[PDB]
């Protein structure tokens, strides 16, 4: 399956998000990351990516495909917008392994408000 975030200046949940924010899909699925705004772009955010994943951060306005293999939960952020709150959860399978760290990782205040709301949304 293939799927698609949108990089908003403003959405429903306000300014700077990734919709949407929340997201689960199986190993192999892809996500593209659209630069519908200028002025964006997603990386790992420290600490909230699994197991055998590999880290990534794409240029600023690039559509960015990832196929997602290695299973459990990977934050992103938008990397200039991260202290806004530009941030994003992926699930890839059911069970994910990484969940004390990813949910212990350090981010900015509104940052980890938006990921605490995008793993809730996940059953996380
Ligand atoms: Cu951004």
């Amino acid at each position: 399956a293939d799927f698609e975030v949108h990089m908003l200046n403003k959405g429903k949940d306000g300014a700077m998000v990734f919709e949407p924010a929340s997201l689960k899909v199986a190993p192999g699925d892809t996500v593209t990351f659209i630069p519908t705004d200028k002025g964006h772009n997603v990386e790992t955010i420290k600490g909230m990516i699994p197991d055998g994943a590999e880290a990534f951060k794409s240029k600023i306005n690039e559509n960015y495909k990832v196929t997602f293999t290695a299973p459990g939960v990977y934050g992103v952020k938008c990397t200039p917008h991260y202290g806004m709150g530009m941030v994003g959860v992926v699930q890839v399978g059911d069970a994910p392994a990484n969940l004390e760290a990813v949910k212990g990782a350090k981010n900015p205040k509104k940052a980890q408000e938006r990921l605490d709301a995008a793993l809730a949304a996940l059953g996380n």
